[PDB]
């Protein structure tokens, strides 16, 4: 009846040298643990204002709401979109989509790579795919605004771009971590969400 | 729980000439009605997502809810602060606050005037209280976006300048539905407005 963090699925310097420890454990320990708690606390403000019948107050609470649990949405997603076991390039009907919709498997990495490079502020490149279409999608969401529920499009792999998921080790130099995380990337899980789509 | 579409304080015809009764039947009986109907089938829907712990249908909801629950709660101030008894100037307090904070009437009037007739695209300008500074303020706000859940001000006056509070009569020439709405202002429901913010 209440959201939780879930623990990461592997040790906070699993990812080294691609993401170094201190990032993994902020960002998780502190980041992710805050969007929960807060969320909670929104929930339960927002379940107070519905009984009520408090439509300014439920209105109030919609940015924390959309910004608290849109961080916990996506940062649920994108530790399981990562593993030491990750890197290389996905297989099966994951691979055939990805050629079909976007060319090449490089080239749905530059999108998906310009679209995260993109960002101007905080957010997160987004791999979705379009269930009305049937077929991949990229996009971009401001902040913690999560995929499915500003898009509709089912989240397969997430980029997050928050500053505090790379600067420490890259500082102002998004691309590089853009060019690490790909050595991460956890196809087997955005193989399973895929999959889960069709 | 269940909103309900509020009995206008008037007859649909009240506010002529300055707002003609088909407007005013229209935005009372069909858009305020949808934005009751559509505002109570969005709430259920939050009640069930939220027993569910479905964050994502909660976050998709929040478009529907902001939009017919901020037009649920404009409109009911709207429709309280006009009058055919309406028109003129406040007293008292209020109107000492306004020449305070705007110099006076004539010179809130332009600046409300002008914030309304600035709204790009379907809004409302409002006259609002600011608790924390203990004055008043005018902002806009888009769409059905209520000036309190957005901003944190309290209402006391609001100017729909959607087309439809305006277009049949008026057609696209909001200014002079601007000019004529100062005659059916209702100052006693402002007046009240105010007075509660501070006692
Ligand atoms: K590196
Ligand atoms: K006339
Ligand atoms: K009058
Ligand atoms: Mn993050
Ligand atoms: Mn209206």
């Amino acid at each position: 009846m209440k959201h939780s963090l879930p623990d990461l699925p592997y040790d906070y310097g699993a990812l080294e040298p691609h993401i170094n420890a201190q990032i993994m454990q902020l960002h998780h320990s502190k980041h992710h643990a805050a969007y929960v708690n807060n969320l909670n606390v929104t929930e339960e403000k927002y379940q107070e204002a519905l009984a009520k019948g408090d439509v300014t107050a439920q209105i109030a609470l919609q940015p924390a709401l959309k910004f608290n649990g849109g961080g916990h949405i996506n940062h649920s997603i994108f530790w399981t979109n990562l593993s030491p076991n990750g890197g290389g390039e996905p297989k099966g009907e994951l691979l055939e989509a990805i050629k079909r919709d976007f060319g090449s498997f490089d080239k749905f990495k530059e999108k998906l790579t310009a679209a995260s490079v993109g960002v101007q502020g905080s957010g997160w490149g987004w791999l979705g795919f379009n269930k009305e279409r049937g077929h991949l999608q990229i996009a971009a969401c401001p902040n913690n605004d999560p995929l499915q529920g500003t898009t509709g499009l089912i989240p397969l792999l997430g980029i997050d771009v928050w500053e505090h998921a790379y600067y420490l080790q890259y500082k102002n130099v998004r691309p590089d971590y853009l060019k690490a995380i790909w050595n991460v990337i956890n196809w087997e899980n955005v193989t399973e969400r895929y999959m889960a789509c069709k």
